[PDB]
């Protein structure tokens, strides 16, 4: 894909260059490839596209690239295969380019290491370096008129200098993932670290791996369990405590009929349901969110707990402990003492002294609201929320916005499009749909 | 255990001889063995006990002994081991007696075939044949007074119907156990028809209705738990030319949770914790702890069913033309079954707040566990003032008015106490330990 | 690929259209696709290729398409992916074309049903229908002092007529022929595993009759037939006769299975004759001479259930007899059953049929090539393939523009993967380069 | 349980070693004397005079190889009692019940306990025989005893042992001897003596003191390709995260253990009769066709974890020669060179293929040697009685019931010597394992004490 000059009026600008935007770039590449679409042989003009990414290079959840962590999803659900297995951007073709395809085949697994899947996506992203501006953190999207709004100005701050630059585009995609969700009761402190900063921030805080640190973990989903488990290996003499509101870690549902909710063609079914039915369906399938844990990991943690029981029958004396049905009422963290004191109570309708508290409570996916505040008056009268259509384009007042201008949301549409919306599950197929939604008419010539 | 003359006054009578009562028989045998508890060499009188069972011989859910069906619970949770691995009634000792222990070890499984686990319990039950009266269906329990002008009940008379002749018999006992499992729960909208069969009568009744294994029958299955899936899977083999249809309210068959922390709710020692919780917490825990007992399907069976549907997809991409189909998120609104036509018409709608014509409808909708209320109606006036339900204590004895019932008489409930004692109550999970508790509760002082 | 007239001089004729020839066809198609290799936009001439296959349509071991039978190899080792995942002939693209890709993904398996993998190869094969003559059984290859082409004669299986085609280069890719123990007699009741699904139901028509059926062997095919008979003829009495003491599991462990990697062919081929011979023994625990662990366990479980019902093994409906050999079969006379005599391999059975699951010989190319074996270098009594599978010829008797290639029968020189699906995709690429490379430049 | 016999009295049986094999005998004797388990034992008012001598200071089971996460290779049903009598108080399940852990083990859904747990189970069994086990006693010889100088016939034996802490020699007299001493470390010949060359049996006990700083980038080599080699190779990579470990194997690859049910029937207790009755040639051949289930192979699950770990190295760097942890297949050690503790040792390698020639040198801080065990130490212990064997025998020959052949004109039939754990050649691969101990313990009690228990 060839670059567009910074000051030209773009056809599409995408905010963020994680897997969701990367899937759009790949699908646009594939749509322009005469090998993949026969009609693309007669397309001599590439749309003017640009991506703004805050990081200095492509990276995927590097704070949680914990040792031995695996993908939670089959590699067939990579960024291209479910749309076109012939794509050059498939995981298997990436392995072939690295000389690793037979070696991966002998693993007999559908679940690559997360480190490996990140490298796969890094390898894909490098092929889009002419249209990705790294180190650009978008701060706002502003209306533009050339009395109907027909373009948008996207302002971004360069991470190295702090300077604000502006780009004009007819269409915008917001694909910025999630922001760390912290319980409101917790204070800010270098010893309280969210799961998104585990690998990147915790080793600097606790530098001596042999010290008997007391480390608490708040949560009961996949990241909490991974952090609890990894800490016991990384700090072999530590005392770790898992604080959970629930009565037990719960396994993710890997059964085949249930997992059909992640099928790409199921987005059509989910979207067509009423709000009441969508709301309840998202709970009747709670057992496959990031609120649950891979069975294998639950079993490994249980086995580790059992071995403590063999050595000592008194669970309160264990080096590593799980405290179910608890909530944090208070954190004391002021003073020269290097440990904080955490006060715990039952979560139905006790104090720890810790060197650190890892908080694995997931993410908010509302950061697009701040970015879009200066265009929210273009929504239909009476709307206080952005409403995405089936093709992820947000509803606009047609008398205020030209039909050739628009804004799409990616990754924050679980309520309308289903649990798969924030995952890798449907990115390949969705990237293709996005190309048809945004560029279809333009590509028709 | 030696028999008591049928017309004598018993110390204990148990209604039903399924796993729950058998575990009591086993636990009492073990309590009387001076080798297993030393404090028993000085017992020179065995309690007078008898069990009444309506089936003609011991059998465990024989209507659902589907070929290849497996236990859903580890064999370690047999009828003795969790109470005493030394008991002669453990599953591993049964295998040793049959000459099969090394061969089972090489299976490397915790889940025996249901056929084998039934035979294990059959092997246990034969050792009590002198104290089990088969072919007797208890119909009522009535008050008994040694002195008729006394104001206090000191025994109960248990009346039973001979299943072969219909004669009513009576036995007297100081104490009564009701361990009668469940009765078929049928959706209230369904009509009565010999072509509508509950899952509990699958193996025994459906082959009599559909005699031609080669006819292309249309057979529907209602439900989405373990029994529905087993019947759905088995029908495709037993009637190879049939067209089977699985009708479920839910959107998908859901797997049983086999993960280790969740399943601790089935631990025997959790019964104390659960029982002592408030009504509000117990009611909430029963919803949040785990999906209902047989309301979900063993993962392995789901995958086998899924693979079979995939193979249909390989042969024909059009799901509507498949021989075997799943119709999720449906409810039955009407069944037409009148006229000389031998197929019924089932009317379907979405299950959120279509027609099949079938030769048979298997209904895999579980059980009610309230039949003790009918059996005990003639003694329910002995409950404390104002009670309209039987209320069991921790040791499963129901509350009685102490001024109306002698303290040497009582009634215990087994298997119907999920509300007060937890999800494990109706399962095999805690029978070994519970049988031990029941022996202490019922015979402890006497022993 | 466009068809070339039958009587023209072909560039290549391949004998057989099984997976091995199909992978060559696929690789040739891919070599001509400018979309896959850029150096192909300036290739304006397709080579003249033709395939002769004796079956009437594409079919893959249909005598062993037993219900529930599964692939023994990961689907990634299909006919293209290991050579080029972008190919339109991958198993995943096939599933996508069938509208089944997400549905297979939810199976969470690398091992498709054999029925499905056959349909994948059938779907591939249909794209070459213009260059494949089905129902043609090749009977001889004849030279044509410089032999500079070959004439391949084939017998039409339906009419019996013999037809001939001329080509400069020949590939022999005919798999294996049924290996029958030399002591067994010929009798319609003695059937090799390769004709199980095809022939036994013709012999034993009543699925409910209490037939006595023996199975001879202990490998994957023996176990599949033994297991299947118990479902296909539910009242039968089956007996598994094996020389070994037990069914042995196939080794699925990752280090051992690296001998099947495509890049191992270079290493194996370059080893001395002595090392190749020993290497084939010291890793032969994976030759269809062993059984998928899952199947062993299912069979053992079935035997266990018989033990639950009757502790006396001699009374079981279905039995395994280890460490046995057949010493004599009586099959002369009107009695519908044969009597099999057994002895220790360190007792008589009366059977309606005997299935023989003893594998295959891979020497049938010698008979086909006898009329050109004088073109070998002096003193050679065996066909000797180079690394690129082309057989050695005397250069003063054979033009360098003519040659003969062997496929699937070269285990001794190229390794255990040679007769499997394991390296077909990569080998197809090598074969296209060996036979057509200069022509493509 | 069993009451002690005074040290200087004439014992009925003395067992050399108190590992699992002798422990199964003690357990089986206890059970034979238990009226709950054997009906005929309420009328047994005299316990045989039995004693066990164990050189370690307390019961311990392969403590050098109690590596973190290590598992049993065998189903817990094959414990020290269950296959003989599941009602026994010494079953693993009864042990779990006594520890208050049975339901917790049930929720593990595994037949393969941690080795740490299975050792504790056997320690729990052993503690009940503490009155008849003399720990810290290393038996050094067995000598003939003639209770009558007016006779040449040997009718008892004297067993001498050296106390490992004081060095004093103690002597006990017995009619019957069991030798159940497991194996001695099998070391490649030619190796120099250096405390950094550690056999797998001393891994957990010796290596951590040698390499104290878990963060240091040590170079550690591992020799072997069986289960112990793989466990050590894997464990080293976790215990020393910055180390460079190298696995040296003669074979081309680590091989998986055969877990299939028909093959594993060779381990059934009732198969000892069939194996024992075979000819010498057939037994020799049968041992070779089943050498794929010894400790010479690796649990599939562990192979896969090691393979996965190697693959992750491939992702970071395609150059295998630069990997932190490496496997060098088809290699043999030609020499191990050292220059004093101040320096690293040099391991020299060559191809193990026939001399039909790549080579390497490694510089390592330690070398772990996982090359198995010899099981012939009974010959040294029995040297002073080997003249009592039948004419022409240069080997101890055990009968079916494990009693060795003696010249009847030199030895009374009321005296005898039995061997346990070293009889694979006559009794099969299970002989050295846990696989048939429960049943064999029963047989040994009948062989040694049967008549005595009857009368
Ligand atoms: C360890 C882990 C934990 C996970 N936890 C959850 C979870 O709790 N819930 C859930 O539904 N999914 C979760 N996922 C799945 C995850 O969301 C998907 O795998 C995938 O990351 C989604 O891609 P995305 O591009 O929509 O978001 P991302 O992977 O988040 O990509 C967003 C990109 O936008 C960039 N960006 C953000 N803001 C700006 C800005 N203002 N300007 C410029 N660039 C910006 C970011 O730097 C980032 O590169 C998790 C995955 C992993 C690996
Ligand atoms: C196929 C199958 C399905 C199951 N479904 C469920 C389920 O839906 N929900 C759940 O919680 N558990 C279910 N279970 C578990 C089951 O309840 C236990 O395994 C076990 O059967 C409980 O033993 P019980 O003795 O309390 O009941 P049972 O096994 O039912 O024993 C009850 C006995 O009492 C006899 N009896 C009944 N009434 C009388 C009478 N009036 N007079 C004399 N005798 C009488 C019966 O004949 C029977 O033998 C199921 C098990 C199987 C195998
Ligand atoms: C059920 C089963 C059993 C197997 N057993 C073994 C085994 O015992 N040992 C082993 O090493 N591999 C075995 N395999 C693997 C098998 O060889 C490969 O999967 C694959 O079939 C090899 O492809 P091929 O094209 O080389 O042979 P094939 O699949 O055999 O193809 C050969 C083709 O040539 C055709 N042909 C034969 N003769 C002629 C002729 N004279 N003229 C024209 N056409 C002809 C045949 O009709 C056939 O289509 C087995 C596979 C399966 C599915
Ligand atoms: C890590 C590990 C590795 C194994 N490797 C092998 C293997 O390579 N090959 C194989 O066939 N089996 C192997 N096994 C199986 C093992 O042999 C059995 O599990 C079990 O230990 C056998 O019991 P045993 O009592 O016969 O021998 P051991 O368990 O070794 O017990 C022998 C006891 O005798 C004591 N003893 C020795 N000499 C004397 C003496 N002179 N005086 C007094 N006491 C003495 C020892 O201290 C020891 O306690 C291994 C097991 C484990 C856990
Ligand atoms: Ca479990
Ligand atoms: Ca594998």
């Amino acid at each position: 894909l060839r670059s567009t000059p910074q000051d030209e009026l773009h056809d599409l600008l995408c905010v963020g260059f994680g897997p969701a935007s990367l899937a759009i770039a790949i699908a646009l590449h594939d749509a322009l490839d005469p090998r993949l679409n026969k009609s693309a042989s007669n397309i001599h003009a590439q749309p003017k596209i640009c991506f703004l990414e805050r990081q200095k290079q492509f990276a995927w959840h590097s704070g949680m690239l914990v040792p031995g962590s695996k993908m939670q999803i089959s590699f067939i659900k990579d960024l291209a295969t479910l749309r076109d297995p012939r794509s050059s951007f498939t995981f298997l073709n990436y392995l072939h380019q690295k000389g690793r395809l037979i070696h991966f085949t002998n693993l007999s697994t559908f679940l690559p290491a997360r480190l490996e899947f990140e490298d796969y996506m890094r390898w894909c992203a490098q092929q889009f370096s002419d249209v990705v501006a790294y180190g650009e953190e978008v701060v706002e999207v502003i209306p533009g008129k050339s009395s109907v709004v027909d373009f948008f100005t996207v302002r971004s701050r360069n991470v190295e200098t702090g300077e604000i630059s502006a780009r004009r585009t007819r269409k915008v995609v917001i694909a910025i993932g999630g922001t760390a969700k912290m319980p409101s009761g917790l204070p800010q402190d270098p010893r309280i670290i969210h799961s998104s900063k585990y690998c990147t921030t915790l080793p600097a805080l606790l530098k001596d791996k042999s010290k008997p640190y007391n480390i608490a973990v708040l949560g009961s989903g996949q990241s909490a369990a991974e952090i609890f488990h990894d800490l016991q290996k990384r700090y072999p003499n530590s005392r770790t405590t898992l604080i959970m509101r629930d009565s037990a870690m719960r396994p993710s549902d890997d059964s085949p009929f249930v997992n059909e909710i992640f099928n790409p063609e199921r987005v059509d079914k989910f979207y067509s349901q009423s709000a009441a039915e969508r709301q309840r369906s998202l709970l009747a399938d709670k057992a496959t969110n990031y609120s649950v844990v891979r069975l294998e990991l639950i079993e490994e943690i249980y086995n580790d707990m059992y071995l403590q029981r063999v050595k000592n029958p008194d669970e309160t004396q264990w080096q590593h402990r799980i405290l179910p049905e608890r909530k944090i009422t208070r954190v004391e963290h002021h003073g020269p003492q290097s440990r904080m004191r955490i006060h715990l109570k039952s979560s139905k309708p006790e104090t720890l002294e810790v060197d650190a508290l890892m908080v694995a409570t997931g993410y908010n996916r509302n950061a697009h609201e701040r970015l879009l505040s200066k265009v929210q008056h273009l929504r239909p009268t009476g709307q206080d929320q952005w409403k995405p259509h089936r093709d992820y384009r947000v509803e606009m007042d047609p008398s205020k916005v030209s039909s050739e201008a628009g804004i799409w949301l990616q990754g924050c549409n679980e309520r309308t499009h289903g649990l798969s919306d924030s995952l890798l599950s449907v990115l390949a197929v969705r990237g293709g749909e996005m190309v048809q939604s945004i560029f279809g008419e333009q590509l028709e010539r």
